């Protein structure tokens, strides 16, 4: 309640501080980093790329991360709280599904589904102990039947801890809008919901409706844009053809709106990507040097310059995110 | 070349014995026992579950199993390994891929592929140094574009180890054809490949033009059936309505149709099963209670008494495994 489950364990709600509110440190599948480590170069490859990175991101002002990769995304505890312990970043792990579930997943109930991820929150993932403090969730399009029991697993999980959802959307096709329905129909609060990729559409009414009744809105994809790659099929899919300052006018967009305290704001990035096309890292990170830290580098000046006050930005990056994540 | 790699090192041919070429400890996902042991009951129960099982299949004479879950059906080798060693059963480990394989896995090309499959075989599973001594592919239907790329693989890693192929078919959609036409393609033996899940089907044209090119035949569903089950959809769909004296029977025709040599038979038995409907495997222990000893048990008297010699059917469970799995 008063504290946040990371996977060094619990912290209080002052120390949290700049807060990416949706970062990976490895995209990948279960149990895929253990069996093929050679993916990644080495196990060792990755970690010191990834410390190296978020050491990089704390000099330009983070203090925590939430990692919303999933079971189903190759989430691994043990490996981010190495990377906590070695970039003095906070680390939040999240439970919940993503968008590759295998059949031992998607062939549960919404009960069995409810007691997954409550073992996530409440006990600990795997034998690790640690806890998650976030539950991820997704459609990509109209929810499938397995999808709509995940979102609905999620709204229990969260009424029985105050753990808060955030979620991955096909924007354009508005997804948010049947999470939500399907979210309020369990009787969750729209408060501790995050409406996530909210960046990837310029549709103000879809994106004020939901703010309207309370979403949070995760503009968290700020640096995704293969703008300079149109030759590339598979980055240009992946990353769209709007420019990063096209998506940043969004966190804008909403504050002259009046919906500053709903606005969270992320890179989405990684540092190893085996569930994409081979050496997509190698083009993202070519595409955006700086990693996680674009959003304090980069995105917070422009903001700024184009007359958004410090101690607006302050509250989407520090007040924002530890309000969303604190228990309640 | 005269040692076969189980879980618990290298064996030499005559120490394999009578074998079931086709079983499970569990059919789950890769990561799931793991993450949520608690649908086993527990870990503890499914290892004591799994070595009552295979001490009573020991009792009844066999001496070896080959697991063929691989990465994505949850395969977890350790866990292979703590059974073998309770009940001293051999069990051969797989690699490959079956009918769930995720994203980092469906992205790869035949060459990523190949390597890994190699990995599995020459190296090691995960950080364990168990080495895999058969490679399990999959189709369900005309094979997907990624299923080419994984019949390729398999066969491009069988070519340079020696080490057999194994298949997961729709039976009765004939998969066999095109799993053999892209194994051929590529230059594999077809002494080097067993065409799984044979007996889901009575087409004595489809299964005699596979042991003419000179296929191994794998009839390893014996005991499935849900014949008593008509209530239950979801068994009904996973097991079929054919008696298991009819796919019994089945060995007796390829037997006499002078295919001895290229039987394989098995259970298909879990004592696990996560990748299906909840408390199937309480359906199906209640089908057959004998488990994986429902082959020297139940099968061999039955053919024994439709006249099959006990020389032919220890050819069948003793000869044929042994030539099938020793590397060439
Ligand atoms: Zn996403
Ligand atoms: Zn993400
Ligand atoms: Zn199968
Ligand atoms: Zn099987």
């Amino acid at each position: 309640g008063d504290r946040i489950n990371t996977v060094r364990g619990p912290i209080t709600i002052s120390e949290a501080g700049f807060t990416l509110t949706h970062e990976h440190i490895c995209g990948s599948s279960a149990g895929f980093l253990r069996a093929w480590p050679e993916f990644f170069g080495s196990r060792a490859a990755l970690v010191e790329k990834a410390v190296r990175g978020l050491r990089r991101a704390r000099a330009a002002g983070v203090r925590t991360i939430v990692d919303v990769s999933t079971f189903d995304a190759g989430r691994d505890v043990s490996l981010l709280a190495e990377v906590s312990r070695a970039a003095d970043v906070h680390i939040v792990a999240a439970t919940g599904l993503w968008e590759d579930p295998p059949l031992s997943m998607r062939l549960r109930s919404v009960e069995e589904l409810t007691q997954f991820f409550l073992r996530e929150i409440q006990y600990g993932i795997e034998d690790t102990g640690i806890r998650a403090g976030i539950i991820k969730v997704a459609t990509q399009g109209k929810a499938t039947p397995f999808q709509e029991l995940v979102l609905r697993a999620a709204a229990r999980a969260s009424l029985a801890t105050g753990v808060p959802v955030t979620t991955h959307t096909f924007a354009s096709q508005r997804d948010g809008e049947q999470q939500a329905a399907i979210f309020e129909s369990e009787g969750l609060s729209p408060s501790r919901v995050c409406i996530g990729h909210s960046d990837d559409t310029d549709d103000l009414s879809y994106l004020t409706a939901l703010a309207a009744r309370g979403y949070l809105i995760g503009l968290d994809g700020i640096p995704h844009s293969a703008i300079g790659l149109e030759d590339n099929a598979s980055a240009s899919a992946l990353l769209g053809n709007r420019s990063w300052q096209t998506r940043a006018l969004l966190i804008k967009a909403l504050i002259d709106q009046g919906y500053m305290k709903q606005i969270l704001v992320s890179n989405d990035w990684l540092f190893g990507f085996s569930s994409y096309v081979t050496n997509i890292m190698d083009v993202m990170d070519s595409v955006n040097p700086d990693g996680m830290a674009f959003i304090p580098l980069r995105v917070i000046p422009f903001l700024r310059e184009k007359g958004v006050p410090q101690e607006t930005l302050a509250g989407i990056t520090v007040t924002n995110p530890a309000r969303f994540l604190s228990p309640t």
